């Protein structure tokens, strides 16, 4: 068995291994990269994702969300308060602001020591989850507005023809900026670059032992968990790595730098935290090694977790038995 111990790998792809991105996840597999729930690939030298950064703050950031957090600094939730809009220039310069800025620090672990003593005490602003694409559309290798869609991949594995689209998106961070604990919606892969700025850290469960971090939650967010059995999946809970060692939870850290991919794994809960100003691109993905993933994926019915149009298609296919359920939860 490949990557027995679920360490997070690190790819460097050549030119030519970096043509035909099917092929080279699947290579990644064949080394055991899924089995830590989360890799690292670093682009060839002779790739760029577009030419340059210098003309983006004139995007809009609709909806800013200020994260304000509740409970331990080990242990917390945060909600998601809505802002004014903003310009990703109006956004930078917040981020910059002696209020919001990255403290003074010697490396990433004193700064990632500062996030989890200090975290609870702030609430920076995330513009997350906005719909587009900063690829040139010439850059043929990984541009994730170009993948294949999952509705077509389910279509090649399964025959069924289903309707519903799978575009990116970006999420634009400053210092303290965070991803609470998940997997992705019906468990599928997704793949994130960071385009530019400061670092993104991450840390990750196996998919074998997924489990064993939603017993913990459930353990120490414990309303929570009576009021619905996937409650992971709204995206509110925080636990420290400190937190997840005292409680022997199998886990692994890793620092995302600009101009690096990550690809996250079905099954594999992650969460983590911005260093700092910077914009990251995502998209969710899927192989024919996620359709059983999919199919025993867990589901939000209390109606918080409210997701995209294509995941019904996912649900009424895969899931049959729960469609009904979770639809009233989405209606
Ligand atoms: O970058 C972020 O804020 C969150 N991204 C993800 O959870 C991802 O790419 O799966
Ligand atoms: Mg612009
Ligand atoms: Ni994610
Ligand atoms: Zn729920």
């Amino acid at each position: 068995a490949q990557n027995p111990n679920c360490n997070i790998m690190i790819f460097h792809p050549t030119k030519e291994e970096f043509n035909d991105f099917d092929k080279y996840i699947a290579y990644m597999e064949s080394q055991g990269a899924h089995r830590a729930g989360l890799a690292k690939i670093i682009p060839p030298k002779e790739w760029k994702a577009r030419e340059t950064y210098d003309n983006i703050s004139e995007i809009l950031i609709a909806t800013p969300l200020q994260q304000v957090a509740s409970g331990r600094a080990g242990v917390f939730t945060q909600y998601h308060k809505k802002k004014k809009a903003m310009t990703v220039g109006e956004y930078r310069h917040l981020a910059n602001s002696k209020k919001y800025q990255t403290p003074p620090h010697q490396n990433f672990e004193d700064l990632e020591r500062k996030y989890w003593k200090n975290r609870i005490y702030n609430s920076p602003i995330y513009g997350a989850d906005i719909s587009g694409s900063l690829f040139d559309e010439n850059t043929k290798q990984w541009n994730l507005g170009h993948l294949g869609t999952i509705q077509d991949l389910l279509e090649k594995e399964c025959g069924v023809v289903i309707e519903g689209v799978n575009t990116p998106y970006l999420y634009f961070g400053m210092w303290k900026t965070t991803f609470a604990w998940h997997t992705e919606d019906m468990d599928l892969y997704s793949i994130n670059y960071l385009h530019l700025g400061e670092p993104k850290t991450w840390y990750v469960v196996p998919p074998e032992h997924g489990q064993r971090l939603e017993r913990l939650a459930r353990e120490l967010f414990p309303g929570s968990s009576r009021g619905c059995g996937a409650f992971l999946r709204h995206k509110v809970a925080l636990i420290s790595p400190t937190v997840l060692k005292e409680n022997g939870i199998p886990f692994n850290r890793i620092t995302q730098e600009a101009g690096e991919f990550m690809v996250t794994f079905p099954y594999g809960y992650h969460a983590g935290f911005n260093h700092g100003f910077n914009c990251a691109e995502a998209i969710n993905f899927a192989t024919p090694r996620w359709i059983d993933y999919g199919k025993m994926a867990s589901q939000c019915s209390c109606g918080e977790a409210r997701v995209t149009f294509s995941m019904d298609a996912f649900v009424r296919i895969l899931q049959p038995e729960r469609y009904d359920l979770w639809k009233r939860g989405q209606d």
